[PDB]
């Protein structure tokens, strides 16, 4: 790390790569009082998709078709072991069940900062017990709605605990 | 378990995984005064979803659609060997015949806990054959109705006997 | 459901959106002294229209017709699965064999509001069977001269039962 | 309906279907072969049956 760092770089210009044990996916409790992160999290893919509406008309030149944009769309997709006496499934469950909207955030557990939040459903959840590894869960969330962005917007950084 | 436990720990605060095999189906007989564990099980599936509505209107902001929740079903998806002579068999063979809503549940063997359970009817009863294996049987049952979720509900915790 | 709503709002100010499976139709009975819901409704429209009278004449200017406005009618449907064993049903089939009106009113079940409520006659009372799926009723009641119009005046919240 | 309670559709069972496949190798010459080239040509319906060998059932 000196002789000028010929071959041992150690100034931190950007991380570069961000691993996947630090993304953490999180829910807000009945009162939402106490944030709490999913036990057993082992896969997360967020989904943010939009339309685009068609508007070719014989006016359109360059043999080319011309497209605007539409909605908005946007779900969660977390896999994991299920540990059903756990409080973060307990209140899945109960969310799931009383079929009302939960809060939930999308958060970088080790660079102390966070990435997405809103309002969603539970559309989905499934269990698997195979005979031979661990019974494991899967849940699905689609949105209500405006799905914020926390990493061009300030704030947004409160954390489990 | 000693020297403070500076290198192993003890402390049970939770088990972190459940073994699939601890996690079983269990049916009720005709007249339901006995619990049977099907034979041979080795792989099991259950599955909830909730349908969404989605209520985007011209009055509507942000530039993200709106979407509530709706109705919600569930199934059972569960394969294994098969053994023509076992009782939970002859059950399901006499409830796919005739009819005859079945009450199953999913229990949890070691924990000594119950999972899942509720009415459903046998939509699907196959089985295969191969000639360089044993014979195996897959099993799908459809919700009529509301699967009571024992996770989050007091009591249901019969086990087969 | 925290962090100062910044992403999650919680804040009751409309519906924006009525689900339909919370509007009802119901029926008093020939007594009236009971507001009987009909049984296994699935579907249900309301007609209200005004006839246009047209009034141009020679005198009139600007190159458009003009008209005004006419007298008014209004037409309930309702359609679902249908037991004949069913206390509304029985209530319905001796309205039509009798020819008589009937009070009929319609409610937001969910919000406790009465919607319509009115005098009809039972014009069209029908039935299907198919061999793939279930009997079903479709009824459809012309109205009796006016039909008021609850969500603009007071009372009219009286829930079946 | 609007008269189901609870958040959870209702359903009921309906007809029933069943079908068999059986693949393996193909002898021209057998009877078994022999029949069933019969009965597809012939399209009437043929009496079939599934049976434990081992077990006399």
């Amino acid at each position: 790390a000196f002789e000028e760092n010929l071959y041992c770089d150690y100034t931190p210009g950007a991380a570069k790569a961000v691993a996947g044990k630090d993304v953490i996916l999180a829910v807000f409790n009945a009162a939402g009082d106490k944030l709490l992160a999913v036990a057993g999290q082992q896969g997360l893919t967020v989904n943010r998709s939009k339309d685009s509406i068609e508007i070719t008309s014989k006016d359109t030149v360059g043999g080319w078709k011309s497209k605007i944009g539409g909605m908005k769309e946007w779900s969660i997709e977390n896999d994991g072991l299920y540990v059903a006496d756990a409080e973060s499934h307990k209140e899945l469950a109960k969310y799931f069940e009383s079929d009302s909207p939960v809060c939930v955030k999308i958060i970088n557990q080790a660079s102390k900062k966070g990435l997405f939040g809103g309002l969603a459903i539970v559309a989905d959840y499934s269990f698997e017990a195979p005979f031979d590894e661990a019974m494991t869960y899967s849940v699905k969330l689609d949105g209500m709605g405006a799905l914020v962005d926390l990493t061009i917007t300030e704030g947004g950084d409160q954390m489990p605990g």
